[PDB]
């Protein structure tokens, strides 16, 4: 009745424990048939932009919700599967399913001039139902549209073979015996090609601009335990840089030695790609590094250095496009495309509408998005106030200059956070 939380991820959920603590009412309407978000996509075989080799990236006891600890037992890195669990056991602890729609999609969100949000549902029969609430709160995550580059390499069309996105693999195992290549250097991409590298029968990593492979863990600390360490804030933004590339060069040495493009820019500058796994699968010869791909030639696939292979398939880890389908003009954006939220949760414009979880920081999205659905709670019932909208667009505006002072133009840098300052603001 008063909020809708369009979403039943991880930021939902937060948003939904974080209303019913205040004795604020509100439904969660949820896409898939159960709570989780990504997390349990891989697990009913569903397409989105996990896969079932995914586990956490970030320690768990940095990940769960603050006040409800994953199981003991769980791993540092739990699997999809293991959190998929906890956030579903998180919505019944929280008593939350009651308010929860599920398999009910959220299809137009639209302010009425007096104020409440009109939001139309299609749920499982087809059908849609219009409801107006109070406040509407977007707990939709950012990888909703799968980003191709534009354009596909030339005789895409006249490949012999499939060419997919993140989003349609699910399993290695479906590309048993096959030869695959895998195009990205993210998180997805190396998973990806680390998979790929013990199912198929030759697995490519094809590359065009190179990013900083940094291990799960140095000394024997989770690069996001380190991040708190004291120690580590204790230290200058140079003389961390300088431990940081120091500490990898004497863990995996130098990407080039692996066959990978050498970044142009030093770690935290750009992004930095976390994984256990692929300069080992490189050395290996289970992945092998390649240039960008240049053609197809039917069954074959042409890369930038003139070489050449036979490819069954190629799995685009080209990331995912940041959209909001239902809201008819669109998370406040600014030309250039970054995005324009107060804070990073508020619009300027529209009363009653609020962004949670769409932030990215270093380390784990939990605590942030645990602070903005209590902020978010403390405004939908009035114990927080938002400035004058003027006032807004000029913490956007400092915000926002300020990411190009750190990441330039980049493209997707308007949702960048740093995890310690922000949160101290809550
Ligand atoms: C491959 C990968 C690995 C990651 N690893 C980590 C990690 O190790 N650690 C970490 O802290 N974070 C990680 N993340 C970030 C991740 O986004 C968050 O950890 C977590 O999923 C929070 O997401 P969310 O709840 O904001 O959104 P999501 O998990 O995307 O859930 C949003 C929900 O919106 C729902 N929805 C309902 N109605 C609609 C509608 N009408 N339109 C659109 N959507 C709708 C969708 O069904 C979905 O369930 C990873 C992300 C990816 C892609
Ligand atoms: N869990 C984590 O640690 C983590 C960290 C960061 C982001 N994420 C999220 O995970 C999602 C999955 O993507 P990812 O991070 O795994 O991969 P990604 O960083 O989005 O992929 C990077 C690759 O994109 C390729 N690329 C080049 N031009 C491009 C263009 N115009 N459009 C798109 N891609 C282009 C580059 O090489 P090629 O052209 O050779 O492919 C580059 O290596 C992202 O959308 C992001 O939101 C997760
Ligand atoms: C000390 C050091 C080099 C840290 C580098 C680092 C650490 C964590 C992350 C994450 C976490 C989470 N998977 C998310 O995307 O929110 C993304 N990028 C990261 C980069």
């Amino acid at each position: 009745m008063r909020v809708c939380v369009i979403g039943a991820g991880l930021s939902g959920l937060a948003v939904g424990h974080a209303l019913k603590e205040r004795g604020i009412s509100f439904v969660c309407l949820e896409k898939a048939p159960d709570v989780g978000g990504i997390w349990r996509q891989p697990g009913a075989g569903e397409r989105g932009p996990g896969y079932r080799t995914l586990h956490l990236n970030t320690a768990k006891q940095l990940t769960g919700y603050a006040d409800f600890p994953m199981p003991d037992a769980y791993p540092l890195y739990p699997r999809h599967s293991q959190v998929a669990a906890y956030l579903r056991s998180f919505a019944e602890w929280a008593g939350l399913l009651d308010h929860v729609e599920l398999r009910t999609e959220v299809v137009s969100v639209r302010q009425d001039a007096d104020g409440p949000w009109t939001v139309v549902s299609r749920g499982a029969d087809g059908a849609q139902v219009s409801r107006r609430f109070e406040q509407v709160v977007v707990a939709s995550g950012h990888h909703n549209e799968p980003a191709l580059p534009d354009p596909l390499p030339a005789g895409a069309d006249s490949f012999a073979g499939t060419i997919l996105h993140s989003l349609d693999y699910r399993d290695g195992g479906d590309f048993a015996g096959r030869r695959v290549v895998v195009v990205g250097l993210g998180a997805s991409a190396v998973d990806i090609a680390a998979d790929l590298s013990r199912h198929a029968e030759r697995t490519l990593l094809s590359v065009r601009r190179g990013l900083h492979i940094v291990p799960k863990q140095l000394f024997g600390m989770s690069v996001d335990e380190i991040a708190e360490a004291p120690w580590w804030n204790e230290m200058s933004f140079d003389e961390r840089r300088r431990w940081v590339e120091q500490a990898l060069l004497v863990a995996r040495g130098r990407l080039s030695d692996y066959g990978l493009p050498e970044p142009d820019h030093p770690v935290f500058s750009s992004a930095t790609t976390l994984s256990d796994e692929i300069l080992s699968r490189i050395r290996h010869g289970a992945v092998t590094p390649k240039p960008a791909i240049a053609s197809f030639d039917g069954d074959r696939v042409v890369f930038t250095d003139g070489t050449s292979e036979p490819a069954d398939a190629v799995v685009y880890c080209t990331g995912f496009h940041m959209t909001f389908p239902f809201l008819p003009a669109g998370c406040p954006m600014s030309a250039d495309g970054s995005v324009e939220l107060y804070r990073r949760v508020v619009p300027a414009d529209r009363p009653g509408l609020y962004f949670v979880g769409l932030v990215a920081p270093v380390g784990a999205i939990t605590r942030l998005v645990e602070a903005q659905a209590e902020w978010v709670a403390r405004l939908v019932d009035g114990a927080a106030v938002l400035p004058a909208a003027d006032q807004m667009r000029e913490e956007i505006g400092t915000y926002l200059t300020g990411i190009v002072q750190r990441y330039g133009r980049t493209e997707g840098a308007s949702i960048q956070v740093d995890v310690g300052p922000y949160l101290a603001e809550f």
